[PDB]
């Protein structure tokens, strides 16, 4: 009555498809302590996430949880008739920045191309003569200082050592997120002296700190933000907006907002990046687009986001193509129900894998060739891709990422060209690690004429 019995997992997102090659679209696995539920094909995860939302709109109660955002996260936070509060004023107020509306094109636009702006400096710079150099790091430091103006309205310096502390935080977090996740699935590890011990409780010390550093920002926002001003900030507009929750919900979205917003943004720009090097035919096909229609003595901005449907098409790609998020945070059954014909408990782990359906041959004929062309005349074959979820724990900001994507990659394409290093292999070798990333490589930018 129960999908194919527990396999004992390990033996990554691969080995998933592997298994679904062998015993269908939907099995079960025993990892560590845990059973866990394995959903692939598009019709497993549409059925589960969306005819059967409520469901599954639920989150495991693990230890990594619940310091993070100082217990009140919206990411990782239960299925409660709160937490749906949470959500609903947590998603429409971020999508409120996604728009073209005066709060958009104030927030993330000016700040965006200020910083887009800076990086094409940093990388034609670091590219002088015939230099190449890593770009990675540069897409961290171009996404976290973005977003430090969208929460904060700080659009820091490079100098600036509060600057400097944000990114050593994300570093931390992100080194030491994998002990976390080991607790969660291998609970007796907290029993004994361990590094993941060591690792885990340096893991949730981060999250206190970092939770402390947000709910500062919001007294001195809260304390100076008269009534009738516009907000400077996603922390203004969320304050504007105040079941009824604790005012302690206010900074706990807004760490999550940051949060959720490093790794995935950054993996995001390196792939765009990569595939300009890798895919010359498209990166000129791209750029020449955005000169006939921005012309050559202005930086694109919002307003041309209709009027590009291949930056788009090229954009709508590079996720399906990567997938760098191959699976979503993992869910959990907020009641017995029936899936592909096979019964769940109540309170079950259930990952989601989304590199199944961008890759499932028969969805998107010849998934690992990139042609961005597929979305073209498109409109509702480009949410068919999934990078970010669906269901009612769909990603708050899908909108916020695919326009400030856009305009990064629209002023990046429309300013210069990016070409590969020839020392390097041809083909592009994929780290994996919270996101799938590509293998460390080289880029030489060059400032263009056209
Ligand atoms: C390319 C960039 C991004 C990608 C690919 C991405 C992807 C995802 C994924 C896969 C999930 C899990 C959905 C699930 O478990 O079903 C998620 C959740 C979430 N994302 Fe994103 N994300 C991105 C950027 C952002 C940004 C910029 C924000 C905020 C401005 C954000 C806010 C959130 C939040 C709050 C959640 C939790 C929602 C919930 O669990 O109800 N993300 N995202
Ligand atoms: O501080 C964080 C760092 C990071 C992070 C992740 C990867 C690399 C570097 C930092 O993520 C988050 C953070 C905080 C809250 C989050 C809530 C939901 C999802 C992710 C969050
Ligand atoms: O515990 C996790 C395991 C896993 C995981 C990843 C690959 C294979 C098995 C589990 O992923 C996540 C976890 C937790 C939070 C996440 C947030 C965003 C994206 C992924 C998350
Ligand atoms: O076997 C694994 C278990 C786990 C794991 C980690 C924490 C809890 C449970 C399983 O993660 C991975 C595994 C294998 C490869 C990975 C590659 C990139 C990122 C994570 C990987
Ligand atoms: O971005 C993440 C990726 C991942 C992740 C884990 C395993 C494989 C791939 C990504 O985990 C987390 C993330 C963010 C926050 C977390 C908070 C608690 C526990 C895990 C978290």
């Amino acid at each position: 009555s129960r999908p194919p019995g527990p396999f004992p997992w390990p033996l990554p997102h691969l080995s998933f498809a592997r298994l679904a090659r062998r015993y269908g679209d939907v099995f079960q696995i025993r990892l560590g302590s845990c059973p866990v539920v394995v959903l692939n094909g598009e019709r497993a995860i549409r059925q589960a996430l969306v005819q059967q939302g409520a469901a599954f709109a639920g989150r495991p109660p693990f230890p990594s949880f619940q310091v993070v955002s100082g217990g009140r996260s919206l990411a990782f936070g239960r299925y409660s008739e709160r937490w749906k509060v949470q959500r609903r004023v947590a998603h429409s107020t971020v999508r409120a920045f996604s728009t073209g509306q005066p709060r958009s094109r104030r927030v993330l636009e000016q700040h965006v191309l200020g910083e887009a702006r800076e990086l094409v400096r940093l990388l034609v710079r670091g590219s002088a003569g015939g230099a190449f150099l890593d770009p990675a790091p540069l897409t961290v430091v171009a996404v976290a200082n973005v977003m430090s103006a969208v929460c904060f309205g700080c659009r820091y310096s490079h100098d600036d050592a509060e600057f400097r502390g944000l990114l050593s935080h994300n570093e931390k977090f992100g080194r030491t997120v994998g002990a976390g996740s080991l607790v969660d699935v291998l609970p007796w590890l907290q029993r004994f002296p361990n590094p993941v011990r060591t690792a885990f409780r340096d893991f949730q010390q981060l999250n206190r700190d970092f939770y402390s550093f947000v709910l500062d920002k919001f007294l001195r926002h809260r304390s100076s933000l008269r009534p009738g001003a516009a907000p400077r900030d996603m922390m203004d507009a969320f304050i504007h907006t105040v079941p009824r929750l604790d005012l302690e919900y206010v900074p706990a979205t807004v760490t999550d907002i940051f949060g959720a917003s490093q790794d995935t943004l950054s993996t995001a720009l390196q792939w765009l990046l990569i595939l300009f090097t890798r895919y010359p035919e498209v990166q000129a096909r791209v750029q020449e687009e955005l000169d006939r229609v921005v012309g050559r003595d202005r930086l694109p901005c919002m307003d041309d986001q209709p009027h590009l449907p291949y930056v788009m098409a090229f954009l709508y790609e590079a996720m399906r193509f990567s997938s760098f998020v191959p699976v979503t945070i993992p869910h959990a059954t907020t009641a017995d129900t029936s899936i592909m014909g096979y019964h769940i408990p109540k309170d079950t782990v259930v990952f989601v894998n989304q590199w199944s359906v961008n890759h499932d041959p028969v969805k998107w004929p010849n998934p690992e060739d990139f042609n961005p062309a597929r979305f073209l005349d498109n409109k509702d074959l480009a949410s068919s891709v999934m990078i970010f979820s669906v269901g009612k724990r769909r990603c708050i900001g899908e909108e916020l990422s695919k326009m400030q994507l856009f305009l990064f990659i629209s002023i990046l394409a429309h300013q210069c060209n990016f070409r590969a290093n020839p020392d390097e292999d041809s083909k592009m070798d994929f780290s994996y690690g919270l996101t799938i990333k590509p293998k460390s490589f080289t880029i030489n930018v060059t400032l263009r004429s056209t």
